[PDB]
């Protein structure tokens, strides 16, 4: 899949395209319905599937530091946008063009003249232009003749509008398994392992693997949750009886440094590992409990011990659940 | 107006003077009535109208970090206190003198041998000397023969006692109007226009002016508050069709830093203008609405516009209640 | 009292004793009924009374940084111990031993290998070896025949369980009577004193002494507090009317660094002091009052004046309560 | 004077231009050659005089917190430019556009399309473009008469950006002031300090951001201005007067820049105003006290050499203040 | 190859092995000949060859942030065991254990009881137990075979992790990578720096730790490397090819490193991705630009150096990456 | 001995006294002389010796973080005065009072109506009142017996707070010490560093803060006292006598200081103590280790020579301790 960062870096070539326009964090359930009515009126046609994203988050431009938290980073936007069939993904940054532009030349310089596009797909909230004026109604009036337009509804399902917003509001509230379910996966990070508390190994109380993230990072409210963690494709050694490519079965406990960085500590259930230096991926299942202060050894493993028990009931339900679960997985019956 | 930092700036030739001694933060309606009270009497006998005030604050002297907030920083005291007539200002540190004080000595050293006083305004709540032992009582007792002492009731109005405490809790609560009635005028800062967001001019989402105060300054709480922007006498050229010394109507973010520094952004109506290595002056005129996240540009700019009417109709408003209205001012009847 | 850092530094020709097993933080009545029992055994049998006991807590090996706070420093972990008669005190890391060992191996190479040991006393829930495997129960089959175990039942009284968790709670709340009544003492802090706010003496509002702690020591909750004030064992010179070695009345403010820092700013009553550069010790009786911003000097002075009046009550009461009142002290019975 | 952020912000109207483009730090004497050559047009021809000018520094956008030291804010280069007979500067920040552009399209963009200009003056060292392909030579032969003047020579010194900030770097500002055909200045709020009559409290107390180009560390004569202002002055000081002072230039260690001034034979404190500091010369390099005596000698010292070189730079009244006050003795 | 973190990670059934200690910063030539001999031994016997090593250094356990810099990371001091074929790593943390030890129980506890180890190879310095008194010399009499090898020298110099470090310090990086036998590399994610076609913004930026040795602040010509992903990448590079570059090292002023990457004749943009980034050699010390032109200027002089550099690596290919690209010319 | 903080704090029933005035930074030989002429004075004709001091330091008023470095701090400046003989110490802070104060209004504030001095000595470099203006010449004309006393010069030196802390700076505290007239020492409580018998981790650590005036970095032999306690102590010290020790003097890099004390054949960890460290004389400059063996062996040689340097001050026995414990070997 290609990745062009500007209008310029767009090949000149470029003969025909069926584009879709939007943020696209977190690609939902909604983004997917544009992104195949894309893909498959691409298909139909000869033509590339492109879509059109935007990086800094447009509200970052005007509000620095007030933008909405990431659901994926660009980087995982592409890796899905690759996924669903997308050829091509042209990144706009609104500090340096488009920002300032009339919906008619909006259109005329980003669809024409840079896509070639004989197709635009875009959702029923889209906005484009100089102070928003450009809407998916104007899009249709603009491209009379020229291109054609497909506007498509919000998605919604069982009472809820999946949006990034909704998606973002259930992650805050601690429940995973609604981001989930709007999201149509797991939702995941994945990062590099660091030295945490003591070594992964034969200790319970000690983290398989211990992860940060940046406070730009949309992570589950503080707690622990039941989860899958698998060690991305290496050559590298790994210490202990993890095997790369393999979803662990784990308790994931997100916290918060006491300094908004938040950590994700993973300890992987009846393995003796430490993952230290590998890139692991954490997807999140359903929520066990909310933190909590330990007195004791004692009452720190007792409650390790529960975690444990009910992360183990709530995986082997995830792996019937299916659409969601992992394809290759490590979860015992029993410690 | 002179101003003199503690008593051996005094002139030693000072001849006569009344006097009215107090913190005088936010130079309030209460604290009007002493300086009022002060002028008259010295342009009856001829005398210098003297305010003695101190600085720092004199809780900060025993609470270093938790003194009061500053309503209005000492330069804009010594603005307001010009204003009203007084023809100058002492500013005494607690700290370098008359701390430790008896009431008797206090007088002698401060009204009699520095300031040769024959007449002294204080408030009903006036305390004085080592461990705040003197009182307004006891400066009409201490004062007898040697020189007329007048005491001026705290003023109540409409229920309310003006302090500057009252004043300050309005400004914690957003409620600028009450601030306001109870000053008997625009609560303001002044302060340079920084680079921030973007660049003022065409862009609605963009500020007009971006401005950070430090935390020591009195600020209404976090939100969006109409209000007036002016730039203050310059030669320097200004981007943009404002004029110097108007006042601009503008819809004024107040923020705090994710950091208790303050951000104050001003987005002025119907202008495009740069504001960035100018002075200006903001005054608040009333709350809109309390700070809020955007998850798109579209709802930004939509808040915004919003914003924007409220401000127009609470400005056209505070225009005809006039007394505090600005003299020279723009403010458009519509987009 | 010895005490030694680690099994290696136990002197290897140690020939018998009786030890008692724990955290021990706070050294409250629960914990003295273990070393009292301890201590007797030794005398019965003419043996060493042992301690032993961890730094850093357990809990920060696994979870660093989330460990419980410190009711007391090591250092007055180690002077309490000595007072209640322990002979010796052996400080166990578990980041360097015994964290990783099973309970059979723990009391073979602890209390056999190392201290020689005839007799074990524990609380009712104590727990040790890999994964807190080992309890109360199995020190007792473990240690058939070998030596004498004496299991403790943790002590209820009043209807409160008395445990580090306890203590800290009440701590926490500001109740430090009920904090006292449960260590059997008057909680306490010392340090050195720094220069604050002005200097010490005359001045009522100043205080006597300033001081810091860092935010792994216990403190009640910010506010007013009763309690006692000794300078510690000294021949450096003393600035005003304070003696080493009493136990003076004070009004003690506990604070938080506007930064997790804690302040402890004692004024003394009835005496003009400055006890920079000394070490002081000071004493929890009962809570006054809740903080409070001040604004005006007026207004801080009464406050101060009622803070001494009800602290002046509640210590004179302290006085007969009388068990735990400091043997030499000074109060006055009026201003 | 209009400012103009951006090629779009330029009115569509604008009939006609003589235009000069470049970065212009500090607006020294060879700035004021293509300023002077673009002003003298432009008023022959009743047209608008022009300036093209960048912020961010286009070094900074290749390697951002790596970029010179501004000789002068921006600020104070529109201010500079306004003071020459600008009648408008555009400001084009590289990272929106006029990047990866070629020549051509830069040209036909900026100076047909936006300036509509008739006239453009460049010095010899400019360069444009995509991987900066552009030079003077490839102006000339794109079609607007091309004015290009060489780069300023005298006494035998380059004078660039570059030359002024060695010689404020060295702490050399007679050097730094020749090659600016002024003073150098900052201008600032001035915070509080310690507080006068006392001679070893300063005047005034400033503090500046490490972006800013400021002398060595060391004590120099100069003047102190206050700006125009209604708000009362503490002390025997009037707005818009160039009081002679000794200037000390610091670093807060462990690159926050102080700059304090301690005027002459005045007793003020300029707290809450706005000022303007110019330095004329080196009197001396830091050097640390022992004590208060010590102290109060060297500063005495310091004021003394300040008069004289005050005196000197009033006589040769090229780059001198039009309203000053400095006395003969204390 | 097994890793186990202190002496109770260690399968209790490992009934025999061939053993060599040591901290092994950087896997010099010196350890390589070390390593070679232990893994010829048990591959001959059918054995398993294991490295003790330690972490954290056992300096920084007595002078906590005073410890050399690491030459490589321990995560790559693993990956170059396994790749000179040890078997298992096992890493020892002297404030957990084998610190207060006298060389008698040393011996005992990690190579009989832990271990169960028939043959034991270390360097001439080697030392351990309480107070550094045991010696190669005192572990020959303790009975096992041990075969002790004198430290590495060649064309002169010692080839320690003190000269490796020395050499990376001055900016010698050939003589760092002679003595290592490979090019000295470090290996990170890609952060986000101006962002290309542009020239002057680098296809790749880093950050390291203070912690992490690297070379002198300066340009350097070397190999970049994308490891093995399916992720997709922005531009014209493909992973696991070695692509020849113009290498930054940096300092962030008032030490966390930069080491921004210029790939030669390519247009990408490698956010996101893990890369690995080895040094060949010097190509000039840091300095400042004062204009786009020149920066532009000394970047095509960079590149010019860079390709005749690496013409030179690829010929005496002992170093040399197996796939790579490098154009002749632009 | 009395501490009053300000004029106000001073007895009003003081009859009489015998007054020394000075900032008395280090208490040195100096400074004794004018101590020791004071309270000779006061117990031949049975008054109290005062001591007029100084805090903030003058000179920090003026120019604040740029004071010099404190060699001892006010609370040993007390300590030091109450051991020579002084009665009383007044404290005069001059951001509080005796500042804007002329000569004669200074004399008769602090002199007559606080003090009712009827003799005073001051240094011949005493200074006072608004400017400096006063001088130990003009105190003598205002009448109240003065006596003036020469600096001190020894052995071609000049003792004085400067040469101290020169002394210091260049890590030579055998001379800093002869200009004291007993070894320079720091106190302090001792902090957690890592923990014993192992001779490598410090018998105690500790922490000073920036304006604490301390030996350059280094190695120096001196002597570590526990302060009278009744607390317990780990291994086998006692309070109140001197132990031999290596002690490191460090900086905490990217000022705060740091003092780590090997005490010499002795098994202790003083966590938690306040402890008293004098300094002797310099043993090595800071150097850096790449391995255990190597730290070691070189700790071994600052013991050997620490016991040479310690034997040689103990025969010389004008400064050493009353009480100590020094081993003639290991």
């Amino acid at each position: 899949m290609d990745i062009w960062y500007g209008t310029a870096a767009v090949p000149k070539d470029l003969d025909n395209s069926a584009v879709t326009i939007g943020v696209f964090d977190g690609v939902h359930r909604g983004h997917q319905k544009l992104i195949n009515a894309t893909v498959e009126k691409a298909r139909e046609v000869g033509a590339k599937a492109i879509m059109v994203t935007f990086d800094p988050h447009p509200v970052s431009v005007f509000l620095p530091r007030r933008a909405p938290l990431g659901i994926t980073t660009l980087a995982e936007r592409f890796a899905l946008a690759e996924s669903f069939g997308i050829d091509g993904v042209l990144v706009i940054d609104f500090t340096r063009e488009l920002s300032g532009t009339s919906p008619e030349k909006y259109v005329e310089f980003l669809l024409e003249d840079t896509l070639h596009a004989s197709h635009v797909v875009v959702g029923a909230n889209f906005t484009f232009g100089e102070n928003a004026a450009g809407t998916a109604d104007s899009l249709r009036q603009i491209c009379q003749s020229r291109l054609t337009v497909d506007v498509i509804d919000l998605l919604d399902d069982e009472g809820v509008r999946i949006s990034s917003t909704t998606v973002r509001e259930f992650l805050s509230e601690g429940d995973v398994a609604r981001a989930n379910w709007a999201l149509g996966r797991h939702f995941y990070v994945t990062g590099p392992v660091v030295r945490g508390a003591g070594r992964g190994g034969k200790e319970l109380g000690f983290p398989t693997a211990n992860q940060y993230f940046h406070d730009t990072v949309a992570l589950p409210a503080d707690g622990v949750y039941a989860g899958w963690l698998t060690i991305l494709p290496t050559e590298a050694p790994v210490s202990g009886n993890m095997e790369p490519e393999v979803a662990y079965a784990a308790a994931i406990s997100v916290g918060t440094n006491p300094d908004e960085q938040r950590s994700v500590d993973s300890f992987v259930l009846d393995r003796d590992a430490d993952l230290y230096g590998h890139d692991v991926k954490v997807e999140f299942v359903d929520h066990v409990r909310a933190m909590e202060k330990f007195d004791s050894v004692e009452q720190l493993l007792e409650v390790m011990a529960k975690d444990v028990q009910k992360t183990r009931t709530l995986l082997a339900q995830d792996v019937q659940a299916h659409k969601m679960a992992p394809e290759t997985y490590f979860l015992q019956a029993e410690s």
